């Protein structure tokens, strides 16, 4: 269950999540767009899903892409703030899961975000230990898909 | 015009939004649910739009309602954080506007949130002055519907 996945997040994992989010979450516009473009660069097959955003190759200049990229960072901000209360983390994770379920996004496809996250973390010098911590949070969402 | 509306957010208005947000934004679950339930109570005719959430009369006990309520507070958090840059504020406002446009929510019905916000603010000792400041931020979203 999603609760099980959430309830597993240990004190050390939560610590790494909060320490790395203090940095990458400080520039939501910058790192948010970096996340989305990297996803398109390494997984060109997902571009078709984001047709509402228009030409995603425009990057920062694309207002729709910029608005979306900033908003997803607040979805992560939401997750980070709910880490100590699994009950609240589960209800928010399931809300966002519906957003993707409706778009036919499987657990496997959603996990494609791990690659980009790893690179963004690395751009700020946060190593594998942190990428693994984030993979665990992403897994909570996958438990709902 | 969302841009003219955004231009209405003067120095004083922005200060009032920040000052009041420091208080209501500190308890997103509590105030978020307070907002949504007050909306349903004062405007029963809007309940039909939230069919997905189930029995909204359960308030906090409803996980779907609690997940939704916490999430909208992060939308407001988003707006506040974009106040410095009107170009970024407009792109995030348009993103959320689409979320309501697909739900068939008009500018007039979106405005019905002003009542709840005034009440939630009042319960924290923030008067008309602050209620009006928030009415201007809401107007920006209205200009995009
Ligand atoms: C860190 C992981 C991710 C987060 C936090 C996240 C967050 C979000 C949020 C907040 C929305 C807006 C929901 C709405 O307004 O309807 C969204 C939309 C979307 N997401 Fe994700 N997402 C993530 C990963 C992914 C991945 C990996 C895919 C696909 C491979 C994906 C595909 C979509 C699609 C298709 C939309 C619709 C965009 C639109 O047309 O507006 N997401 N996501
Ligand atoms: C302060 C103003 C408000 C904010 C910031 C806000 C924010 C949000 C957010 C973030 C979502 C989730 C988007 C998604 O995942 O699709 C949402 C959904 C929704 N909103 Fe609003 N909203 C506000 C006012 C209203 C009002 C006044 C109405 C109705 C008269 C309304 C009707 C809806 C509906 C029908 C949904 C879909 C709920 C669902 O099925 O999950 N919203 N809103």
């Amino acid at each position: 269950s999603v609760y099980d996945a959430a309830a597993q997040l240990t004190a050390d994992v939560k610590k790494d999540l909060r320490d790395s989010w203090k940095v990458i979450g400080s520039d939501k516009k910058g790192n948010g767009v970096a996340l989305v473009t990297t996803l398109f660069a390494d997984n060109q097959e997902t571009i078709g899903y984001f047709k509402r955003l228009g030409d995603v190759s425009q990057g920062m200049a694309n207002d729709k892409l910029r608005g979306h990229s900033i908003t997803i960072m607040y979805a992560l901000q939401n997750f980070i703030d709910q880490l100590d209360n699994p009950d609240d983390l589960v209800c928010v994770v399931e809300k966002f899961a519906v957003n993707h379920i409706t778009r036919k996004i499987s657990a496997a496809e959603f996990g494609k975000i791990n690659g980009p996250i790893k690179k963004v973390l690395a751009s700020k010098n946060f190593g594998d230990k942190y990428a693994n911590a984030w993979a665990k949070l992403v897994a909570v969402v996958q438990a709902a898909l």
